């Protein structure tokens, strides 16, 4: 699909995560536009032979099966495609404490750079919600 700018970013208050776990709904849909720039069917393999999945863009070397990740962990427990459809909404609930592991947002890389030490306050802005 093609998720405009209103239209991929509303989704958050809607699957628990306004203001959740400290982070605000805000804090998080401006990397959205840097993770997959609004689509879940941008996927990429790594150089460390990690493959990724959907607009979430997760490796399968620690996170979820797609088989060709031996002595991956996989605690997510689920078909790592079961995101890159145009529904997502049961793919949050792995992204929904990946931080809860306690590292954070720094599992995360792209946020740290292009939304970090800026506003991402200024992306979320504007939609109403
Ligand atoms: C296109 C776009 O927008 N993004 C681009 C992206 O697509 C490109 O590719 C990147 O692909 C990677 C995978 O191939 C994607 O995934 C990220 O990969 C990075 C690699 O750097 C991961 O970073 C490390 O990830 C591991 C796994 O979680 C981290 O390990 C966890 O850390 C916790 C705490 O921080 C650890 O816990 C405990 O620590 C205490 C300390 O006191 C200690 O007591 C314990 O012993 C210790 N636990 C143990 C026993 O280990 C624990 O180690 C572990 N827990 C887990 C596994 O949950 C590791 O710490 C990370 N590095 C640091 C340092 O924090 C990152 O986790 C992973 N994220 C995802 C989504 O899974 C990535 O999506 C993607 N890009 C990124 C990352 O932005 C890249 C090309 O390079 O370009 C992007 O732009």
């Amino acid at each position: 699909k093609v998720f405009g700018r209103c239209e991929l970013a509303a989704a958050m208050k809607r699957h628990g995560l306004d203001n959740y776990r400290g982070y605000s709904l805000g804090n998080w849909v401006c990397a959205a536009k840097f993770e997959s720039n609004f689509n879940t069917q941008a996927t990429n393999r790594n150089t460390d032979g990690s493959t990724d999945y959907g607009i979430l863009q997760i490796n399968s070397r620690w996170w979820c099966n797609d088989g060709r990740t031996p002595g991956s962990r996989n605690l997510c427990n689920i078909p790592c495609s079961a995101l890159l459809s145009s529904d997502i909404t049961a793919s949050v609930n792995c992204a929904k404490k990946i931080v809860s592991d306690g590292n954070g947002m720094n599992a995360w890389v792209a946020w740290r750079n292009r939304c970090k030490g800026t506003d991402v306050q200024a992306w979320i802005r504007g939609c109403r919600l």
